[PDB]
């Protein structure tokens, strides 16, 4: 089992391969990319950490030989302006040298660049919708540290599901949902909204000198280690990501998904909704899909 990290170079990349390197089961293998010079060393840093776990670095604009017989890719690399040509360069890469890898993409903003990546992989004849996901655990992670903060409880044991997008109010997270745990509608509020703009407590408390890297690296750490335990048999993993699905909402949504040996295995329901969130999913889906349609034409 290979997982290749595009973008290792920076810091998401870097925090996701450290925390990889430590926790991808024994035999697994790790390739790290990026166009930095310095990611082969990258890579010998982390070969220095005793798990039996083989890491491999590479520079350079060629991405084949850290994608060859990959069976995930993370991408991380590179905002719509700089980022969308970033997506599209590697997308193309991975649709050549391995077009049935589950693909997570990091690169933000999510909502468009996943639409940008199943065009391209749809260009090469190799786009499957059942591989291609985007990650959206960073919101899933957050909203936990943030009700249990709230509650009192043990932030291991919250899981809250989200649902929707990536990016302000298309983030949904269904509160109601949380077992054990009532919110007054105010708290609802004021934690919903918390959540949609989290981002910009990290920018701030940096003084506008970076964002969130390592959060995010433990976010993209825990889907691709679901993933990968998904793809190597074990059964009952559920994440939220951003997949194209029936298109109830939009042609990408993300919701709970079951997964399974060839990524997908069940598109969960996103369950009964409160009157809240019934309302601010219905609010979020014109705005979702010009971000979709943002990306689709780009490629078109
Ligand atoms: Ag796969």
């Amino acid at each position: 089992m290979k997982v290749a990290v595009l973008g290792a170079a920076g810091g998401i990349g870097q925090a996701l391969a450290l925390l990889l390197k430590t926790q991808l089961p024994s035999g697994s293998e790790l390739s790290l990319y990026d166009i930095a010079p310095v990611t082969p060393g990258v890579a010998v840093d982390l070969s220095h950490i005793p798990t039996a776990v083989k890491i491999k670095g590479f520079s350079g604009e060629d991405a084949t030989p850290a994608l060859e017989g990959a069976d995930v890719v993370l991408i991380s690399a590179g905002l719509f302006n700089v980022n969308a040509g970033i997506v599209k360069n590697l997308v193309q890469q991975v649709a050549k040298t391995c077009p049935k890898a589950c693909i997570g993409i990091i690169t933000n903003p999510v909502n468009t660049t996943v639409a940008i990546a199943a065009e391209v992989l749809k260009k090469a004849g190799v786009y499957d919708k059942n591989k291609l996901f985007g990650v959206t655990t960073l919101d899933i992670i957050r909203s936990n540290t943030f009700v249990a903060e709230l509650k009192g409880k043990q932030p291991g044991e919250v899981e809250v599901p989200v649902i929707g997008g990536h990016s302000g109010v298309t983030i949904l997270p269904l509160l109601s949902q949380v077992p054990g745990v009532s919110f007054t509608e105010q708290e609802v509020a004021d934690l919903t909204k918390r959540i949609q703009n989290a981002g910009t407590e990290v920018v701030e408390a940096k003084a506008g000198g970076g964002s969130a890297t390592l959060s995010m690296g433990q976010a993209a750490a825990r889907f691709g280690l679901s993933l990968v335990r998904a793809l190597q048999g074990e059964q009952g993993v559920v994440e939220c990501a951003y997949v194209e699905g029936d298109g109830q909402y939009a042609r990408f949504f993300s919701q709970p998904l079951l997964l399974g040996k060839n990524g997908v295995e069940e598109r969960k329901s996103i369950g009964t909704l409160s009157a809240f969130e019934q309302n601010a999913l219905e609010g979020m889906l014109d705005t979702l899909k010009k971000d979709i349609a943002l990306g689709q034409e780009f490629v078109n």
